[PDB]
């Protein structure tokens, strides 16, 4: 209210280059962290999805739900663990993971976005075979370890996916997918978002995180980088904290696969999506090909 | 081992019904043993792929009462039913939605998708495809609040028909928001009839764990193969409580313009093919009267 | 220098209006200092590109009175105005058309096209997109022939909406043929209102070189931020002659079904963004009453 | 009636793999022999065409009419003969052949199919220049012999043809076609069916015949083959009865030209088309590439 | 040898009629000497290609009475006419259909297709494009059964207009099934008028072996260049029997909404171009009155 | 009136080969000279455009206006000149040129054509960025000379242009266009017509001129040529009168760029367009590739 009108006009006017770049384009947004627990942040995130939609941009939301899965497994008395930052997934764990991600977490996000209109539609790789999985192992200090029904996205039905977007819908993706034999696997949502971004030819991949950005020499807070190329970023990979490794592996996968830029942004900031896309604050970390 | 001239005649006799159903919507209420027995559920999924590959447009509406009850038990959530409806607190809704959409519908989508890229899971929440209005129930003349239980109110018919025209088979979990965004749990039988009417379906099929409608249960000589809605409405107060929702659904759909509704025996492998492409006279057919 | 959390809130607060305008036509009357000052005209063109890149469909109707007068002076053509309209001989029409379509509209098309392939210049002559009917004016009760001056008569709404659906921004020069093919000059304010009504625009924006409607000009305490068409029609005979065409245009558009018309201050950089995506309460909003 | 219901269900269920393979695909069916004279067989054939149509399959019927042509020529007192299994065709014979095939035989089939709906449409290569002919000779013991206005299908308008099928029609093709100079030639219907099958990218070519199938060492009835590759089948060609040579030359042409399989089936069997397509009886003879 | 400025004016004078017919259906009844003489039939086929390549949509309905009679003679089938219609036994129908569709229509399709991929032969049997209803005739007041003779009953207008929109020229043989599937022979003049009305044709052209309508046959001073349907209905009982079907066809078409029907001299090379693109006043034009 | 009807029929019938060649095709017509000053010729030209339109042909009109520009500059007291047959173009001259061409000359032609229906739409390269310019110099006896804001057509938006034609419109093109930096240049209308003809894949380019045709040895009136190949025509280029050089450079550009034929036709003849397209008078000069 206190802000003079000519200043508001200038903020709107400065969005124009970014509206032109994104009009009619796909933007994949990986949604997770505390941005899915704080109620103000969640409603702002959903409003930003409706914002993109009402500018003619095509958002695609890919969500996680690690803590919600862990909580439900505890409530049911199912003992489990993690190893490479991935959840060890028995058939029993997979059923719970799928039921929490698609039947609880994805449902809340669909309903939050739909307070703005008939846009959000929940999907998994199972639906219309929209994408498939291949079982993956993880490295426990150089040795490859079986962790059950954990997968990487293998193939994606680009055409059917873009058909949802053509109808004016915002796909909300829960990261489960069948392999070639129909066995459904749990996929880390960061890696799935990168696979979807590459497959759909997205103009950008946004990854919400609970951090200011990428630090090259953590915990040295002077090591924070606003922009980095994939060559330099791949060298940091052995050095990074285990919590960032999927975020970086996803950025590398997307940008090496042709997505013009991927962005690690602070999901703790209200309207972080609008800040990243329509402002030139230099905030977060931008990854480009190099 | 069957002579080929006999197989040919079985196939040839399907032709009148292929003609009647080609390009038409068929709403199938799926539940009971057809959903839990492994032979029956695989045959049901195959029958959905069969309809799809004849150019027929199936729409599956599924239930999941026992699965919900089992999960509530595991989580220690005690609840009641009233007038056949589950008393739905916000906690019960969350579990119901998570079981129906994240477990039961998921099993059917995967079973159907073994045949091709056809099944898509949806609730009324998705693209606001349908809405709910809160309903009460009258237990001994008094209207009773049972929480977040709804009836299907409005349906985006155009969007639904676009889905089936694109060759998808909607697998519908019966949850939907009201006008204020509050998600309600809807009884799946009532929902299937509402969807059948809204989409202008040519048939409503209601899978049940019984041979058909008995006027004098359990006497198998009281079984009715075909009945009009007028007579069936008179029979309704006399029927066993387990059949009431099935009959109320058939009545609503057929009075709402669906040419026929069918209570069919879901214990029979390929019950959908038997009902649609054969003139066995099995189950109970409901027509307008 | 502005904190990022403040920029975010400015952007977030545009969302209700992005929703209201997405896919809708907005007719903008462009003239006055917004058309001559180099900072304002570049911001106006950028605002048209802004609307286009939000999926909104702007349609610009421009004036050019002073530019016409200047060219007539250079060519030695002496003429008059009557009742605010230019006495239009065939010679005056040729100059008016050449200045409006071949000079003024050309500047705006090029300014907008610095942002992309959007602007297309058109008069009613092109594809017979709209027609004129000759009008007279009454000066002291007597109806006076003022030559080839017209009002917008019929509009090919379907063709115009096809243009904007294709992502083009029509830049309209206000000239049009009558039923016999004779091209008339149309006052741009009256034309913008006629186009807004014909296209079913969601808003009509009228850029003016004033803060808004004053009931007691020049006293800035008589400024009206919102008014209904009934009260505004009563105020009309009392207003300064410079505001009469602006008010008559708003009245015609809103009585003709446009949800709201806006007299906004074209002296303000980005006046279009301010009006549409901000709730500053600036200018004068006209609604049906 | 006596057949138990669970058996009927199983027969229907076993059609599913073949319905999936043929849904949305073209199937060319060459119709001829006694299946066009017996009234029960003819109505069953037409019902099978309506069956395919009402499963979302796209049948294209190509018909012959050798005996009907011969009968009309006899009625008119026009003397003629055969040489390489092909009719010697003067201009006078061509006019009669065209009038009988398109104006009599094709008309009966169109009306039989249309008892089931508005599907069948009669066409020749003349109509919309749907296909052209090139004059062909035949070999009389190693010497090439002119037999008049007899042709092979040269080019086919694949796009216009598929447009008829897109409108939900079942083309009924009489095998006459103009050459490049407009001279209409009579084309053997077996060879024309193979040319149409190749041109339309058909999934299968079905050839109705008055025989159990292909015998490799006729008349040894133990030489009947249910499946044979084109390499092996081409070697039999000099050995075969003159009545089968067009059936085999058509199968070879279609399958070498990319049609996944061609089938010689017994047109004496009611609903032979349904038996072949939706049953795994192993009946008839299937030809595949080898 | 003709001066080029004269050719230019002949071409320029076609423009009003190109405008009237562009995108419109023209139904042409083809028969008589225009169908048998080799110069005339080649010019007729070329004129059909001409219309097609102007964006006009010709639909040809052809006859073949003498050809049918000749084939029946060769086959030894004796038959009669009654009231101008052929007594149609199943045997006569088979020959009529085989001659009309398998011989006469084939010649025209091939002649037209020398100019491009345009002509397609169809009867009412094909895709059930039109149906017949059995008709009798009254010979001296008594209604007489004449076998499988029909009138055009219903027409799939949408399917026919799809054909011409795809750039095809339908060549129609006048045979069609009734409601029970029985194919009837239809008089081609009556059929052409029924098709013209059903397709909303802009013109019906009826080629005839005469200069036009004579009120006092054979006196060439009784020739009528234009007449309204009211007066022409009064003249009908007075006309020679050979003109009756032509006049009854024009009356039916124009009373059924076709703007004009034309009896034109098929003995004249390029009679179709002369009628449509020239204002010679030749033939007889029938308009509503 | 005096002309017998069978002669009129034959004139119409002889148009048929040319109607078949042009149906559904683009024809670019450069309109200029006295055909834009004589009132009978102008109305005949507009009628010929409506004629083409009502035969299903797609005309595209490109117009000039040299004398009208010169007249307006004189009225305004702006001194200017020519050098290589091109107008020396200051910013001041460009503004007048654009205002006269688009706001006066193009307007008269649009209204003349529209007396026949809703067909003509005026456009410049500025509109929807339909085409761009690159500044060009001219040769003054072997030395390259800057003549201000004069351009050649550089790129053309073929798709957007054909969209206007698909709606049934006749584009009337005024030859102004921006360069890559937005600076609008004046383009010689002959060269622009050739660029548009090449870009749209036109079947023919027609250039109205005030001459009988191309003379190879002017003024020898026996040197008039009805047809010439581009190889031979390029050799004449150093010899020709300065007034024909753009006409020839345009024909060469169009035909070398793939337009099947370009035609220099006498704009002094009423209905010259119909004479050229639908008559085989051999009039004018036809240019083909060689
Ligand atoms: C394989 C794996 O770890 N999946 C994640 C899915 C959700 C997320 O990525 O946050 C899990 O927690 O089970
Ligand atoms: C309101 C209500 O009881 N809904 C059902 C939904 C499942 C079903 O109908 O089978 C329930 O058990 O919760
Ligand atoms: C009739 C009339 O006065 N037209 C205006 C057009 C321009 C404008 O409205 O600004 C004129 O000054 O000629
Ligand atoms: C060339 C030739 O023999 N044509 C065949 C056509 C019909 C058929 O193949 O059965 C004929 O009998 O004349
Ligand atoms: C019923 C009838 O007489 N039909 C006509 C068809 C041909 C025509 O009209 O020229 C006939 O002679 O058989
Ligand atoms: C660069 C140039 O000479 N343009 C031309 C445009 C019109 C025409 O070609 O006739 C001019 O006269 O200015």
């Amino acid at each position: 209210e206190a802000l003079p009108t000519h200043i508001k006009a200038q903020v709107l006017a400065e969005a124009l280059p970014w509206l032109k770049q994104l009009h009619g384009k796909v933007v994949v947004v990986k949604y997770g962290g505390n941005a899915m627990t704080d109620d103000t942040l969640r409603r702002a995130f959903a409003a930003d999805m409706a914002f993109l939609r009402n500018c003619g941009i095509h958002p695609v939301v890919v969500h996680g739900g690690g803590p919600q899965i862990t909580a439900m497994l505890r409530r049911l008395g199912i003992e489990g663990d993690f190893k490479g930052g991935f959840r060890v997934t028995t058939p029993e764990v997979l059923d719970v993971a799928r039921m929490v991600l698609f039947g609880q977490v994805g449902r809340e996000l669909v309903n939050l976005i739909n307070a703005h209109g008939p846009y959000a539609v929940g999907i998994t790789g199972e639906d219309a075979q929209l994408f498939t999985a291949v079982r993956r192992s993880v490295t426990v200090d150089g040795v490859a370890t079986d962790i059950g029904l954990v997968g990487d996205v293998d193939q994606v039905n680009t055409a059917a996916m873009l058909d949802l977007v053509a109808a004016g819908r915002i796909p909300v993706v829960s990261t489960l997918a069948p392999d070639a034999d129909g066995v459904v696997h749990n996929i880390n949502a960061d890696t799935a978002a990168a696979a979807v971004a590459e497959a759909l030819g997205a103009e950008k991949l946004l990854m919400l995180t609970d951090i200011d950005g990428l630090y090259t020499r953590w915990p040295d807070r002077d090591s924070l980088v606003s922009e980095i190329d994939t060559g330099t970023l791949a060298q940091l990979l052995p050095t990074l904290e285990s919590g960032m490794v999927p975020k970086v592996e996803a950025c590398l996968r997307a940008v090496i696969g042709g997505v013009p830029s991927a962005h690690i942004i602070d999901g703790r900031v209200t309207h972080c999506v609008l800040v990243e896309l329509f402002t030139d604050a230099g905030t977060g970390t931008k990854v480009v090909r190099g």
